[PDB]
């Protein structure tokens, strides 16, 4: 309910100063040829580059993400569903420890990766888009609350 576009300009407020943000993608997701190609004019909506890296199975996980990592040093890490690979507990897993070990905050698209260590997530009530942040990790990773949203934000 909240587009890829209107996210990426959130993660703009969020981490203000992100240049580059990694996006792993799960092959098997629906919707792929509207999700990519908005991605990409996301990316030159907010002057932040996305870049995608695409896993079918649990072994690609880990050699895609160091692909995101050392091959273009992203700041972040963002996910977008979490219909099949990615709502298993262990690519989240994976995903958050290693992101959160190089220094990148996890864009995540529900809560129980928040539960798990991602720093936000997002919801579209009827005044519009509301957060959800899991406080101890934000704190810490410096996450910045745009001032529309300051009494729109919730603490998990």
């Amino acid at each position: 309910e909240v587009t890829p576009i209107q996210q990426l300009f959130l993660i703009k407020e969020l981490k203000p100063g992100i240049a580059r943000i990694g996006v792993i993608w799960d092959k098997n997701a629906a919707n792929r040829d509207e999700v990519l190609p908005q991605l990409q004019r996301a990316s030159a909506a907010t002057g932040i580059k996305v870049v995608v890296a695409e896993v079918a199975s649990l072994q690609e996980v880990a050699p895609q993400f160091r692909t995101l990592l050392r091959d273009h040093q992203v700041e972040a890490l963002w996910v977008l569903e979490e219909s099949g690979l990615l709502g298993q507990a262990a690519a989240r897993s994976f995903l958050i420890k290693n992101a959160t070990q190089a220094g990148m905050p996890v864009f995540a698209p529900s809560e129980t990766w928040l539960k798990e260590g991602a720093c936000v997530t997002w919801r579209k009530d009827a005044e519009g888009i509301r957060l959800v942040v899991n406080k101890a990790v934000a704190e810490a990773m410096g996450i910045t609350i745009p001032a529309k949203y300051q009494d729109r934000t919730a603490f998990l």
